[PDB]
């Protein structure tokens, strides 16, 4: 069974089995369940000192590390999960691009227009669904696809 991406494995946690995608980075306990010239997405990005730009509508100069970053960003889709605050909220607030001013959506496109990370987890993302940690040149991603 499976779709892309999606593989099993062990919780060292709990010792219940969960679900995880290696192309998403999304994880869940529910086991999950073609591929359209093009889909929509939103995104909330977290810069750190290693990104091509680090610089931001937030933060001139951005000197926080990749691994707080990291963190950021894990604090988010811990936010988001529970419903404490919704993504587009988070991403008006948080984001370290000007998308921000968009809830983070990015409009409609295809593959070979986005840094492939990005790309690779937003065609494997179904309508409705969250990434996890994104990892591109420009920092780390929580991405939503909306259509």
């Amino acid at each position: 069974k499976l779709p892309p991406g999606w593989e099993k494995a062990m919780s060292r946690s709990s010792g219940r089995v969960y679900y995880f995608n290696h192309i998403t980075n999304a994880s869940q306990w529910e086991r999950p369940s073609g591929e359209p010239a093009r889909v929509r997405c939103s995104h909330l990005l977290v810069k750190h000192s290693q990104s091509r730009r680090p610089s931001s509508w937030r933060q001139e100069k951005i000197t926080r590390t990749k691994e707080e970053a990291l963190e950021l960003i894990n604090g988010y889709i811990q936010k988001i999960k529970s419903g404490e605050e919704d993504f587009e909220s988070l991403a008006s607030q948080f984001s370290d691009c000007s998308s921000a001013k968009a809830r983070g959506d990015l409009g409609a496109f295809s593959r070979g227009q986005m840094q492939k990370p990005f790309e690779d987890a937003s065609f494997a993302l179904r309508t409705g669904e969250m990434s996890g940690p994104v990892f591109t040149d420009s920092g780390i991603h929580i991405i939503l696809r909306t259509e």
